[PDB]
């Protein structure tokens, strides 16, 4: 269903 | 800034 593979792009939310 | 490494969890949205 849909497209890719979960919610997002990466993990979290930012980066640090 | 943030925390993580992107934003959600994965690549996209769904399971395709």
């Amino acid at each position: 269903v849909g497209a890719x593979a979960x919610v997002x792009w990466x993990w979290x939310w930012x980066w640090x």
